[PDB]
């Protein structure tokens, strides 16, 4: 076949009922993640190939970076609630992989307050019990697939992109192959 489970793709032992269609995990520390997010584009490459009524979901995770690591997840909550996930992702990938100037849960919140979110809105979202749900959500998400790596996506909660089986001598031709590879998961 030209899709193979084992090849451009696995198949979880052990599917995850009630699922988001389409769940991407990533870590503002992890550098495959920068290079999917800032060099090739691969969350957006894919929503322009899935059929319209897909939901993205895009999830951090806690198990790098430590302690920093869980101030990044709660940020990403408050992002999400605020819905200003594409004002600060750029900003946060470098602020921790290129400038590294995010030492601190306020250099967190710096970037949130350039990016124009309102120093009470930002507060108020951080300390807000629905942000502490979104965090739960994350934490439960990654917890169902027993989740040891990112970049990480799964469609439909049983199958997990392996990148690992695509080429990487052209970059336009991953990220396509990549999208590709969602979509046929996609209809399965």
């Amino acid at each position: 076949a030209q899709y193979e489970d084992g090849k451009q793709y696995t198949t979880l032992e052990k599917p995850v009922a009630g699922a988001p269609q389409v769940l991407e995990f990533f870590s503002f520390f992890c550098p495959h993640c920068y290079q999917f997010e800032e060099v090739l584009h691969i969350s957006d490459n894919v929503k322009k190939k899935l059929p319209e009524g897909v939901k993205m979901t895009k999830y951090h995770v806690n198990f790098m970076g430590g302690d920093l690591g869980k101030d990044l997840t709660q940020a990403w909550a408050v992002a999400m609630a605020l819905g200003v996930e594409d004002k600060v992702t750029v900003p946060l990938f470098e602020g921790v992989q290129k400038t590294q100037t995010i030492r601190s849960a306020s250099d967190i919140r710096d970037v949130f307050i350039n990016a124009g979110i309102k120093g009470e809105e930002y507060d108020a979202a951080w300390n807000s019990f629905v942000v502490k749900s979104l965090v739960a959500q994350q934490e439960k998400a990654a917890a169902d697939v027993q989740l040891r790596g990112v970049p990480a996506m799964f469609v439909n909660g049983k199958y997990q992109l392996n990148p690992q089986g695509m080429d990487t001598s052209n970059m336009d031709v991953f990220v396509q192959q990549y999208a590709d590879t969602v979509k046929y998961l996609s209809e399965k």
